[PDB]
C-alpha cells in the first residue's frame, strides 16, 4: 500500500533504521520509479544510503538524481549530499577534490540554501587538505629542480586555496623556483605576495548577490 509503505519508511528514516527505511523505499522505487513521488523517495533513499554509510550507493543515487532532473527545487541539497558523501568516502586526495567542488558548486549556485553554512565551514577544512596536498608535491618538485613544475603547483594553490596554512608555506618555493630560473620580475612578485598576505581572513557572509 505505497502511502502507508512511505508513511513507514519516513518513521524508520526518523528512528534512524537505515537498513529498514532503505528496504521500503528502493520496493517503492522498483515499483513506481518515475512515479508522481520518485523524486521524494529518491531524495530520501539519497539520506539513508548516506546515512547508513552505503557512500558508493548513495553517490550514484546522487548523480542520477542530478542527471534526471537537473533544475529540480531541492538541488541544492542533493548538493550538499553530494559534498557530505564524497567527504566521507575521504574520511590519493580524490575524494577530497570531489567533494571541494560538490560543496564549491552549492555555494556558487545557492548562496541562500539552508546548507549555505555547513558547506562554506566544510570547505575551510577541505582547502586546507587539499592545499597540503600540493605543498607536498611542491616540495617534493623543488627536491628534483623541477623548478617550472614548483611554480604550477604553487600557483594553482595561490589561485585555489589562497588563504590556507600550506599555501603560506609554499610561497617560498616558488620564490625560490622563479629564482633559480633566474626569472627576477617573477620572483620578486611572489616577495610581494608574500609580505603581505596577513593571517586576518576576511569575511563576507553578510553580503548578498
Amino acid at each position: 500500500p505505497p502511502n502507508e509503505i512511505y508513511a513507514t519508511a519516513q518513521q524508520k528514516l526518523q528512528d534512524g533504521n537505515w537498513r529498514q527505511a532503505i528496504t521500503q523505499l528502493e520496493a517503492l522505487d522498483n515499483r513506481y520509479p518515475f512515479g508522481p513521488y520518485s523524486q521524494q523517495v529518491q531524495l530520501d533513499l539519497i539520506y539513508a544510503y548516506y546515512k547508513n554509510a552505503d557512500l558508493p550507493l548513495a553517490q550514484a543515487a546522487i548523480d542520477r538524481f542530478i542527471r534526471l532532473n537537473p533544475t529540480h527545487p531541492n538541488i541544492d541539497y542533493v548538493m550538499y549530499m553530494r559534498g557530505l558523501t564524497n567527504m566521507a568516502l575521504d574520511d590519493d586526495p580524490q575524494q577530497a577534490r570531489a567533494a571541494f567542488s560538490d560543496f564549491s558548486k552549492l555555494v556558487r549556485g545557492y548562496p541562500n540554501s539552508q546548507y549555505t553554512t555547513d558547506a562554506t565551514k566544510r570547505l575551510v577544512f577541505l582547502k586546507d587538505r587539499l592545499a597540503k596536498y600540493e605543498y607536498s608535491v611542491a616540495e617534493y618538485y623543488t627536491e628534483r629542480g623541477a623548478w617550472v613544475a614548483v611554480v604550477n603547483r604553487v600557483e594553482g594553490m595561490l589561485r585555489d586555496y589562497p588563504d590556507t596554512q600550506a599555501t603560506r608555506d609554499a610561497l617560498p618555493l616558488m620564490e625560490n623556483a622563479y629564482r633559480q630560473m633566474q626569472m627576477n620580475a617573477q620572483a620578486e612578485k611572489v616577495a610581494k605576495i608574500i609580505a603581505a598576505n596577513s593571517s586576518n581572513t576576511l569575511e563576507h557572509h553578510h553580503h548578498h548577490h
